């Protein structure tokens, strides 16, 4: 069959090429399917395409996608349902919807096998990715049109007032709301040991960049600037094992001793620190910030860039690495992200001109970009003093 | 380039083929897309595809979407803005946004123009199901997790104990509750203008079925009972314009009288009835439920069916209009709407065996099944007394 024919040679053409050439492919499909279903169609698809988040927080809820990506065989629903604790006619149901969508998948005698899918909702990080989603930013998203109606449509600025505010009944914003809130504090805890891959280390020259700078006496070549875990200090050693300097991840305490049972016993020191005040170290060569200052309007992604800029050398640099989305064709995890951290955060997803625009008000200048994913844009961008 | 290249053949095999090829193909790009995609792109597309809901009400809200499908020339986003009553800044966002999910077309020179979905969303029924997906859907999706988790995942039978009641804090089924909320019924009503395409007149044999039968002395040939607008009876004496009988559309009054306007004034007769109650026409040769009896459990919609067999002749026929699902490898479509009247209705979709099981019940016996739609089966099914 010609469907068939279709899924072989897209299949080949994929494993042809690369990670970002698969992303390219996908973006294509999607375009395609797009141009291709009919008015209904598309109706339908916006409609039911909400499922899936609901569904996949009951498969979570009931641990079937652990469950079925450690069997050995296909199952049955009803072996499925009387060991995970289920309705059998509702384990049934769920089943058919997810294999529809290849959240599992169905064998030609009506058992279920697992799928890529069913193996990424098992990781404990990306099942918290979309346990967040559910019940933190459906929510806001729920709550974004009738806000946006009230205040008569207005640029949101200020993350005090947006969405969030009005989908929670709070008048604090995330940070502050979360801290009072223990289902959820778990939940983000387990999403902060997702490692997105690849990292900026795949395409950063860290010679090149190191240039005229030297960690002598004691110098720092890396302050990881509210780095969660710890994932960049951990993979910039182990990428760079015999560079010298100073290796130094800063958080929030309760962030630290969660990082302390997965640092390495040496290399890595842990700072508590919030980068709402000046920053500690001084003179360091790189100061990183990875998906930090998008989750800030300008106004307080600015006063962060102002507590590094009293520590630099003439040699130091303020590395953000982030999303950069272009000018015109932004793709849809990219304009996505910026609906979502506008209506919870007030905050946006910047340009490379409003990156430099926003760094040019703390006294920086951009020297280097280097981008490590594609086609949808993160990158590393480095920034000196003017 | 690759990418432009499986595009081009992919567009080329869609336009050689039938919608139901479009539609097979369609099925096997998402297919591919959700195969290839990685663990950490699952749990994005997851995540944010939810925004097209939200964002298409709020381009609802503005106008924008008919605003747009009647402009001569690409609109910048300043223009659309100031002519909508939105900020330039919000409106700028949700244009890049909505490009990027093909809601809107960006041009070059980054303005606006419509694509095949702007104008889709500007269709008032359209329009309609999207805003219903969004205000009736949405929450009862957001309740069922947790519904399920505090009954222990039951199977759910009962339309008065669903996700619904959990989501709009009543204890009303949807029916009555719809009915009590001015603005959703009439967004409902506006959804009634859409019309199904194609229809069971395309593959039904309407003179084989008829045989000999003769409308005399003052015999009705069709019943469509919950007919909404009439699109059945409207269709029905378009393609068979000398069939002598009467053509009876039966709903309940606010709706007859929404149908008026769009009503043949003469050939099509109008009577109020409630299909809860006997059914007033008898002798029909035709009783057609369209779309009725999945929105009911199996207790409700028996008593429906209960409520037209005595006033059947032996040459009347129920023709009960619905989804057929497969006993295996269902599509999203299908297994989508029934986790969504699961969650609202506390009803299924059916299968084959299904239906005649619920009909036997009602003692009719299934004569023949003809179907119109594929892979996504709807068919006509022809019941007769046992
Ligand atoms: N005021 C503050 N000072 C320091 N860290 C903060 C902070 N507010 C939030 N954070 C931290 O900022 C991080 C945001 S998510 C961390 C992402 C990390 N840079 C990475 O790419 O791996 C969290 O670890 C959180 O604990
Ligand atoms: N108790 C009742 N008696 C008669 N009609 C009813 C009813 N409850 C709901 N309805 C009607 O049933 C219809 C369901 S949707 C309409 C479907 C229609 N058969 C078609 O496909 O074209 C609505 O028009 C609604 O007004």
């Amino acid at each position: 069959e010609t469907v068939a024919a279709i899924k072989t040679l897209i299949q080949q053409l994929a494993q042809s090429t690369d990670q970002f050439g698969r992303a390219e492919i996908n973006d294509a499909l999607r375009e395609l399917q797009y141009s291709l279903e009919t008015p209904f169609d598309t109706v339908m698809r916006m409609s039911l395409d909400t499922c899936q988040v609901a569904v996949a927080r009951i498969g979570s809820d009931l641990g079937l996608f652990k469950h079925l990506s450690q069997c050995a065989s296909p199952q049955s629903a009803e072996e499925l349902a009387d060991h995970l604790g289920c309705g059998r006619e509702l384990m049934s149901r769920l089943l058919r919807y997810m294999a529809s969508v290849r959240m599992v998948q169905q064998t030609d005698d009506i058992k279920y096998i697992s799928s890529n899918i069913t193996q990424t909702l098992a990781v404990p990080g990306l099942e918290a990715g979309m346990r967040h989603a559910f019940e933190n930013l459906w929510p806001v998203l729920m709550a974004l049109p009738d806000f946006l109606a009230e205040r008569k449509y207005p640029d949101i600025v200020d993350a005090k007032d947006t969405a969030f505010q009005k989908a929670f009944n709070t008048d604090q914003d995330c940070f502050h709301w979360l801290a009072t809130q223990p289902t959820r504090i778990a939940n983000f805890k387990v999403l902060l040991t997702d490692e997105r891959t690849p990292n900026f280390l795949s395409t950063f020259p860290l010679e090149k960049e190191l240039g005229s700078w030297s960690a002598e006496p004691e110098k720092a070549l890396f302050v990881d600037i509210g780095g969660g875990m710890g994932h960049a200090c951990i993979r910039l050693r182990e990428k760079y094992p015999n560079q010298p300097g100073r290796v130094i991840l800063q958080d929030l305490p309760p962030v630290l001793q969660a990082a302390q049972a997965t640092l390495p016993l040496s290399g890595i020191e842990s700072m508590p620190h919030n980068f709402h005040t000046p920053q500690p170290v001084q003179g360091a060569k790189f100061y990183f910030l990875r998906l930090i200052l998008r989750d800030f309007p300008d106004h307080q992604a600015l006063e962060i860039l102002q507590n590094i800029v009293p520590a630099m050398d003439a040699e130091s640099r303020i590395v953000i690495d982030d999303g950069v989305p272009p000018e015109k064709g932004a793709r849809w995890a990219e304009t996505g992200t910026d609906i979502c951290i506008m209506s919870a955060l007030g905050s946006k997803e910047r340009t490379q001109r409003q990156w430099e625009e926003l760094a040019a008000k703390a006294g920086l200048q951009l020297q280097a970009l280097y981008q490590y994913t594609w086609p949808v844009v993160n990158a590393a961008m480095v920034f000196s003093l003017q």
